[PDB]
């Protein structure tokens, strides 16, 4: 069973689907209107016919289910009906980051300032929940028509989850192991400080377009990442940035995790904190994509 307060009726009862936005290997996405409220929500549907792996749809919904704060996408609920399973959730009109950067071009430092502010936010309570979204990027940070940033797409997490619950099942017997191992088949072999390198990625690649490294084979990368004398990354235009934000790049991006801030720690971070950071900078962003 992929979640136990599934509701076992045809979405179609309460929602008049509007237009597909789009499709691929992870289904396709619907944006459709509450019949009755009249609300906007972005419907997931998903093949789960009988036999297909349930596991990381499962966890998918559980980290859905269980957030309540508003950088995070709202979860109406999840429908299975006729092999079909729809995940609803709060709609966002102009997609991802992603999708309006590509239109748009490179975003200002305060609009990527406001954007990092929340996404900090949204990271602070997933961590203090002892979630990882493990996935932050461009294309997983979601902007609604009022200029307000959620977090989504907690694909990578729900498929890292059914992944570590699979490790546990089958580790075997542990009393021979050693801690190390056990400790890496329970937790996974790092934390959730891997978000806030990904954030100081994500903002490079919101200055830049890219992020780094785009064009290098991706083994390549992982390589270069595990030598002792790997380089963090940093802004190319030394000139078009403020010394705050090549600072927060810096300790966003620290190599040793035990040394690299928190979310709560780095929303207190002068680039987070100034003044004037609110969700005009993006409506700014918003009427030069149209
Ligand atoms: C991650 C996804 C399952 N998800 N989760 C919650 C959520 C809330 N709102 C949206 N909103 C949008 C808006 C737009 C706008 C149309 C025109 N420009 C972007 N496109 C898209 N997607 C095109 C490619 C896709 F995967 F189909 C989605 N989603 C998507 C959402």
């Amino acid at each position: 069973v992929v979640d136990p307060d599934i509701f076992n009726r045809d979405p179609r009862d309460h929602y008049d689907l509007l237009q597909r936005l789009g499709g691929g290997t992870y289904g396709e996405v619907f944006k459709a209107r509450d019949k009755v409220s009249g609300d906007l929500v972005a419907l997931k549907m998903v093949k789960m016919e009988p036999d297909d792996d349930v596991s990381t749809l499962q966890k998918e919904i559980l980290i859905l289910k269980t957030c309540r704060h508003a950088n995070i996408v709202a979860y109406h609920g999840s429908y299975l009906w006729l092999q079909k399973l729809w995940i609803c959730m709060e709609f966002c009109g102009a997609g991802s980051l992603q999708d309006i950067y590509q239109v748009t071009g490179s975003l200002s430092e305060l609009q990527i300032s406001y954007v990092c502010r929340e996404v900090l936010q949204g990271l602070a309570y997933l961590h203090s929940q002892k979630k990882i979204h493990r996935d932050i990027k461009g294309a997983n940070i979601l902007i609604n028509d009022a200029g307000e940033v959620r977090l989504a797409d907690f694909g990578i997490s729900a498929q890292i989850g059914a992944e570590l619950a699979r490790r546990l099942e089958f580790i075997g017997t542990p009393y021979w192991m050693a801690p190390e191992v056990a400790a890496v088949a329970l937790k996974g072999g790092y934390n959730e400080l891997c978000d806030i390198w990904s954030l100081g990625i994500t903002a490079i690649e919101l200055a830049e377009l890219q992020p780094p490294l785009f064009d290098v084979h991706p083994l390549r990368v992982l390589f270069l990442m595990t030598k002792s004398g790997y380089q963090p990354p940093r802004l190319k235009e030394k000139g078009k940035w403020s010394a705050a934000f090549h600072n927060f790049i810096k300790v966003t991006l620290t190599k040793s995790p035990k040394k690299r801030p928190s979310a709560t720690k780095m929303l207190s971070h002068q680039l987070v904190s100034q003044p004037g950071l609110n969700r005009g900078l993006i409506l700014d962003l918003l009427d030069k994509l149209k």
